[PDB]
């Protein structure tokens, strides 16, 4: 399992830290992403910071 992230790079792989690839945006006004990595879960989501799961890969 592969997928995007902010480090300095491109692409990384999550295959045994995790098994999904998640994205962490903020919505404090002018709207912008900051925290993609890949996570087991997506328990989180409200007002002012959204985020996108996904695990078909290369989505990320």
């Amino acid at each position: 399992l592969k997928c995007n992230k902010l480090v300095p790079l491109f692409y990384k792989t999550c295959p045994a830290g995790k098994n999904l690839c998640y994205k962490m945006f903020m919505v404090a006004t002018p709207k912008v992403p900051v925290k993609r990595g890949c996570i087991d879960v997506c328990p989180k989501s409200s007002l002012l910071v959204k985020y996108v799961c996904c695990n078909t890969d290369r989505c990320n």
